């Protein structure tokens, strides 16, 4: 009832594998890529790229600036998929809980990038999260125009 699933996949020009070791082990790369979107990027706890690894985002939606704390919940190689989970910071004010899997298809001569939230709301009049979407959505776009 409560609980709701977004999916966006978009096609990318640029290389598919060098997209996922991004979200992977280079999360701090993101904020000179697109700096009006995210400011920056903070390792609290582990190691990049590893899951239990803990991350501090500091970033932007319509020109109000937010944060946020992940937890690397899951990766997985063979589909180049990350799962991060958000257990801290502004979302946590509209949703009880929220996942993020970045899915990046590499084997084919077209690539793209798949994000998909998987969410819970505290209240069922709270938004859905189309503005974190289009985010996402901005965020790759520039990644993939970087070079
Ligand atoms: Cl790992």
């Amino acid at each position: 009832d409560l609980s709701g699933k977004m999916v966006k996949q978009v096609e990318i020009l640029s290389d598919g594998i060098v997209f996922y070791e991004i979200f992977r082990y280079r999360l701090y790369l993101i904020s000179e890529m697109s700096p009006v979107n995210i400011q920056g990027v903070d390792l609290l706890e582990g190691n990049w790229g590893t899951v239990g690894s803990v991350i501090f985002f500091k970033y932007t939606i319509d020109g109000k600036e937010k944060t946020a704390k992940d937890i690397v919940e899951a990766i997985d190689e063979e589909t180049k998929s990350v799962t991060f989970k958000i257990v801290e910071g502004d979302l946590m004010e509209l949703y009880k809980t929220f996942i993020i899997i970045v899915q990046v298809d590499t084997k084919g001569e077209h690539n793209s990038v798949t994000w998909t939230f998987h969410y819970e709301k505290l209240k069922e009049d709270v938004e859905e999260p189309n503005t974190l979407m289009n985010f996402c959505i901005e965020i790759t776009k520039d990644i993939e125009t970087y070079h």
